[PDB]
């Protein structure tokens, strides 16, 4: 399979080149992340794309050292919905009344039935649930970015509140989620010579 | 992109036909799912495939009625890994240690590396970290689905407690995350020629 193939290409990069990601390129990443499923097709989550060098340098000292958050071409995060019930509701709506031409109604009475579904979670319950459906994102995104033979490397590995204070995204209603520095692997990335491991199937695979 | 018609030929399947899935193409659906990327590369999850008839049909009644659990040919379902710390963090050692050759010491440092990380964690927060590992994984297997032509759904809309009892999974260290009948859509399902909606670029994607 062609998405076996993908698979073995992309690696958890340890060391980007300097190399420029043209903006047609990280569209083409994110156009095609924008499409994966979502949890009631609400997609409660979006893509941070940042460049600036001194504001990523920033974000180093808030994950844990690591370099390559700002020594990449571009730094995408993904952030999680978790302000108003409106703002995961609203935008679908509009989406979904454009794409089905539903009537007035028809839209009001799914803006209900959503907006109501989700005020019964907490915010906490909320989310979690919009964290959730950004992994499936990030699992479109790494496969993306191999069929650009685009680098990358998620990580978890970031001070999550300290990325949210420093960007604002509290007046966004979004919250950091992780971030996947974007770009071109260094020559000198050794790492990228390394074995992959994983599961193999016999474990993996269980037959009930 | 190819993912992009990936993701248009794919959608969430309301109605399937009793068509056969051969083990050859599940066995290639999970075997590109389970190349999957995941945190320290420990994969804390697995996929359980159950065929029979009536214990799926068991599973509906805990499904809200979602009569599709049963009704394709084959029911994965992704299951996060949520019993002992060494079930976790033993499998990925040993994949380690034979694929990048490491010594005894080494094995046994990384072990003991892994372990005390996955300890520090509360029981309730390694779930959560796995089930997020898994939902990774969904990403993967709904292109992996698309490019072999296999129709799906997720599925959240079930009652996780009451899947865990009927397939006695607190024995096997395992808990639900999500279920996603695999088969071939029946002609009768109408929503596959419904217009797919997703939020525009010009909202999933922010610059800052
Ligand atoms: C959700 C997630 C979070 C990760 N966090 C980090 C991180 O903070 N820093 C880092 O260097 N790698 C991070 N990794 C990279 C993993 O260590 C890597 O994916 C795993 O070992 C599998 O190897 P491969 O991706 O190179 O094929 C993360 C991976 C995932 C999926
Ligand atoms: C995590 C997840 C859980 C879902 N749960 C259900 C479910 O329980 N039952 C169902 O019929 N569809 C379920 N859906 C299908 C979504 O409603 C569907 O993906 C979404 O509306 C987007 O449309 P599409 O997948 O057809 O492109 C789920 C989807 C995801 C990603």
């Amino acid at each position: 399979m062609y998405l076996e193939k993908l698979q073995q290409w992309r690696y958890a990069t340890a060391d980007f080149s300097g190399a420029h990601i043209t903006d047609d390129v990280l569209d083409k990443l994110l156009n095609t992340t924008r499409l994966t499923a979502s949890s009631y097709g609400l997609q409660p989550y979006c893509t941070l794309v940042i460049r600036n060098k001194g504001l990523r340098e920033q974000l180093v000292n808030h994950s844990f050292g690591q370099q390559k958050v700002a020594d990449s071409s571009a730094l995408v995060i993904f952030a999680a919905k978790t302000g108003a019930v409106a703002d995961i509701v609203d935008p679908y709506i509009s989406e979904l009344s454009q794409q089905r031409q539903l009537t007035n109604e028809e839209a009001e009475n799914t803006r209900n039935y959503f907006t109501q579904k989700l005020q019964a979670m907490s915010a906490a319950t909320r989310k979690e649930w919009a964290v959730r459906q950004a992994y499936i994102g990030l699992g479109t995104f790494l496969l993306a970015a191999a069929e650009l033979e685009v680098d990358s490397c998620p990580m978890e590995g970031i001070e999550h509140d300290a990325y949210d204070n420093i960007l604002s995204l509290k007046d966004l209603g979004l919250s950091t989620v992780f971030a996947c520095p974007v770009g071109y692997r260094s020559e000198a990335d050794t790492t990228q010579f390394q074995k992959k491991v994983r599961q193999p199937l016999s474990r993996f695979k269980v037959v009930l």
